[PDB]
């Protein structure tokens, strides 16, 4: 049929990983683009499993939010070094958006940057150069240290 059915696969803290997750993936069932939702609580793994056109991976870590939960996921700042034709830009917002457990990627004409917003547990900036170096861009990171080098 039509429709691709997106997978999030994100980490979540605060389960006690009975009730709680259970409580999680029947509260995100709520849904209507919620097609399956699981927990693999064995890894601390929440995946969900729905159509990004009806409810949206923010409002999915919303209702994650709302039940009383957090997500190990963070707004890390990269820089890219592809982009020019304004297309680019387009094309890794749209990509990094859902890698794999990235829970939103807003690009800036501005600085020519990517907020990546995803879980480093799951993946990390290596799997970023891998997926951008797919789609025959370069991403650099924004200082990654703001100067702070010691010894």
């Amino acid at each position: 049929m039509l429709s691709e059915q997106k997978e999030i696969a994100m980490q979540v803290s605060g389960m006690t990983c009975a009730a709680c997750a259970a409580r999680i993936e029947k509260g995100l069932k709520r849904m209507p683009g919620v097609t399956d939702a699981n927990v693999n609580l064995a890894t601390e793994t929440v995946n969900v499993i729905y159509d990004p056109a009806e409810t949206g991976t923010a409002a999915i870590q919303e209702k994650i939010e709302k039940l009383g939960y957090h997500v190990v996921t963070e707004k890390a700042e990269f820089d890219i070094e592809g982009m020019t034709c304004a297309a680019c830009a387009n094309r890794i917002e749209k990509r990094l958006n859902k890698i794999e457990g990235v829970a939103n990627a807003p690009v800036n004409f501005a600085l020519e940057t990517v907020t990546v917003e995803y879980n480093p547990k799951e993946a990390s900036v290596s799997d970023l150069k891998e997926a951008v170096d797919k789609l025959g861009y370069k991403l650099k990171l924004k200082g990654e240290q703001d100067s702070i080098e010691g010894r």
